């Protein structure tokens, strides 16, 4: 990453490398893996972002889809900012430069700590997370329509499933079971989730 | 977080990220998870507080209730402090800015290290903990009325349960079993818990 | 904690938070948990001491007894030092201020690093350890009178039990078994534990 | 490694040493072990690169092949840059010097931090990774021709295998099973992997 | 401990605290626990040395013997250096001061960093290790006389046992079995252990 | 160790202490334990090298052989450099001084950071590794002559064993099984291991 000591490059740590690999192995593309990726890639250069993605062993269908999303975003960067060199001067980053493909670490360090800074780490991380959210949604096994409360299912457990599915992807009342549904209609409109959950406790 | 080096931003650590996720997985909304959250979010920016909350995989009914509490507190912040920009000047944080929704990391860094400082990390953490205490209370399985000492239950074990339930949520004497209750009445008023626990040992 | 960088505040660490919670879970109120608590709370502010105590999940009968001891010590602090404010000046800490109840972190930082320093961290830690020793003694299952050497028990194992019990709470010779007791009387007075343990090997 | 404090030598860490050894033990020469090696050897001297390779216990057929690749690259370095000494002056690194065989740590430190720098760590790491990719390819058990979708195999699982094999080493459509193949031909040309994977969901 | 930043006090770490406790739990008073104790107590104050000893849960017979050895050494310190105060001046450390019993942390910090330094940490550690070696020897289960090579025991395994016992507490040839003994006598005098071990391989 | 802050002494870490002890316990005197020892003892003083060796619990036959090798090297140091004191001046290190036996930590710190430096840490580490390689070779269970490819053994597995044995201690072709041997002779002379391994795949 780049961090303060002045902004300087620091090695990505064994802890960070390990953390990311393990979260992917344990959680796959569960929605909460996105904020974890983002946190572990704090201050990350494009080389670091590529390093973290490369260390993943499985899920190569997903990694391939991620490359496609990244390519799309790179072509849009080049559409918006066409790259136009003078000796010892900073060059303009194209799409592939931001994705760490055609840029060196020094060039990446140069853009990020420049004044004004060109945050190629954050621009790339945005493309990656955009791609990762597309995968999270695809790998979501259940539609929100299929999430309904079972006759003996505690209301809490049903809501946990409802917003879990919704995160990946008055309907809550519709899909509640008959008993709790009657209690919820009795509360009327403008009832908070807290009040609903207490009412069906 | 923000810490001293001067106040500067530091990345949230893999240890901290991991610690929080594991405590939630192991303890759910047991009362003691609140002080742990608060300690792990020491010096935290709103982005950090959102990051920690986002990394939680389950409990989305609870996370939804937390958003509701946060919204309520945000509307009260905007009621108390209406946001009213001049070039290169610091803007006033509204409710959603404190919750990290409509504020950047730089703006957050700017408010927190300003002189005088606007501690948006602590103001937000207060809203979160307020919401988290509401959940702790809701998920408490047992009422204090139902906590009574069994005929062969050691008095210590009963008191452990009594104050455990009470933390989530002369009654102690009333709910004691006949044998220990007689010993406790014999001690009279103004007996400390220590003396009570020794008397029924 | 407060440590040198100048004396400055540092966040309590995930390692420290975890260490304390695990020692309590594994050892409960075994005597050796007191020196571990004291070591893990090195340089601790009252907020830190409260944080460590709060993160404990079980043992709420004990935590309640601890509050009682702390209250007693707070009332004695207020008896000895009655608190008597001038703008931008340091105020005098009362009992509840030392216990972190009515004091902010800044006020705590202010007292501790002041010249001359008012060590509210150490004064509070003393009250806590005083309370913790009272609990260690209470939860000690065996009296030293009941610790006696079994007919086939190695003398070493018996002494391990004898001083273990004694830590929580020529008697050693009296409670030794007949065979080893005769050997010990033959050594006469002024025999060291080493010589006793060798003589009954 | 060499890192900023000025560029200075730092010891390779127990965490780093352990990380590398464990990844090799768990993953052998799975493709993703290359980016992990590269990340763990960030800022590494030739001595460090040799240290990491030496700590590997098994896979000595592979380590021998790696030496061969390294020798080949060393002979090409000597072909391109023949080494031609003056007292207290820096000497020119030959092939074996870059590979850490005939160079001391001080000489390595000297080349790397020189102005202009001769990055012997990165030049050597390139030779090593070049050798490691040759092994990854050799130890790949399956040809991409043999990767075909089973009649009841989810399309996602088949693509995971397809790009996994391809990483080690409209064919994707050809090797799909009859049912999904018909759906894919119906999409026409220029369909993204995302659309293909959704179409066969 | 005390370390360089100038010599300043640093908190004993959770890693260090944990390491010591675990080594004692796993190895008891195996000989190699002494050098581990010494390494973990590097730069340690008397308070730190007492902290490490206090955190040990079992082995209170041994800890009691350790106190006895320490007392003996303290009385010898007071015999050699009788303590003879002037305002704001450093006082002379007596036996109990070195053992951390009657000395504060500040006084300990004062002696250790004084010029010339009075290394009370090292003087105390010497008393402790002297006591610990006495225990290692006592808890050694086997005499070296009883260590003899079994008829089918590999010579290496026998020598491992021989020097293991010897560490706790031409004899090696005498106690070797008939077959290997004849081979060893054939080597003559002045044969190294290496040659002996090869000869009986 | 000694490291840069200026060259200053730092405590050997719990991580480092633990790492070494565990590698010995898991790998004994497998060849790869030598480079691990060397890496973990980076910047080590003789006291540190002795500390690491002392913390090893088993293998006392080997540790004894190591002392013998060290003694031999010490006598050669004294043969080459006879030690010949002036107040407050640095003395000349003899054999036993380099081995940490008759030298203090301060004297060791003094030699190592002197200008010009006398690297007693590296000179001693060389003696130790020289001794450790002698043990690795001795404890190697299999001769390279006994390593031959089984009739159904994959060629890769055989080569792994061949160079494993060779590390501890056209022969590769001779010891290959009939089928693969014919393929290898057909390749002719000057075939690389890569080509051989592919040819017998
Ligand atoms: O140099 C690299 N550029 C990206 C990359 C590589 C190819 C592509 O079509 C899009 C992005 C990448 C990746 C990568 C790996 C998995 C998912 C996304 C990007 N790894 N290394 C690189
Ligand atoms: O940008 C964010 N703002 C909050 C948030 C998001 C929505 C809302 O109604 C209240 C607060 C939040 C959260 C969040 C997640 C779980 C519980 C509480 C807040 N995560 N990210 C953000
Ligand atoms: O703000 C606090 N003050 C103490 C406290 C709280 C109440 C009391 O009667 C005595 C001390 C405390 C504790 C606490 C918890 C368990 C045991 C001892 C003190 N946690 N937070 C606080
Ligand atoms: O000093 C060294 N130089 C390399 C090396 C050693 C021999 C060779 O033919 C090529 C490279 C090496 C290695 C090594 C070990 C395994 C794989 C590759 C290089 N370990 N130490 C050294
Ligand atoms: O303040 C202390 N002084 C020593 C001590 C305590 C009593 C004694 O007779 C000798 C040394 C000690 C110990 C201690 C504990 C176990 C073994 C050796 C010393 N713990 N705390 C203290
Ligand atoms: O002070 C010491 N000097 C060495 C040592 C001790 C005796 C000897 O004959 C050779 C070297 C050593 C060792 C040691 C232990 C195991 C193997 C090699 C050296 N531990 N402490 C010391």
């Amino acid at each position: 990453p780049i961090v303060q000591n002045q902004m300087v490059h620091q090695c990505i740590s064994p802890r960070t490398l390990n953390a990311w690999v393990k979260v992917v192995e344990e959680k796959a593309f569960s929605p909460e893996v996105i904020p974890m990726f983002s946190a572990l890639s704090c201050g990350a250069t494009p080389q670091d972002l590529n390093t973290m993605l490369n260390t993943v062993g499985g899920h190569q269908a997903a990694m391939q889809m991620l490359k496609e999303t990244i390519n799309e975003e790179a072509a849009e960067w080049d559409r918006l900012h066409p790259v136009h060199i003078a000796p010892g001067q900073m060059r303009e980053p194209r799409g592939s430069d931001i994705a760490g493909t055609t840029s060196t670490l020094q060039e990446q360090i140069g853009w990020m700590t420049h004044n004004p800074p060109i945050p190629v780490g954050e621009i790339y991380k945005r493309w990656i997370i955009l791609g990762l959210n597309k995968i999270v949604r695809m790998y979501s096994p259940t539609s929100i329509l299929d999430i309904r409360q079972g006759p003996k299912e505690p209301f809490r457990d049903y809501v946990d499933r409802f917003y879990k599915t919704l995160r990946a992807e008055t309907l809550l009342v519709q899909n509640a079971n008959p008993d709790c549904k009657t209690i919820l209609k009795a509360l009327g409109p403008g009832a908070t989730l807290e009040e609903m959950m207490t009412a069906c406790q």
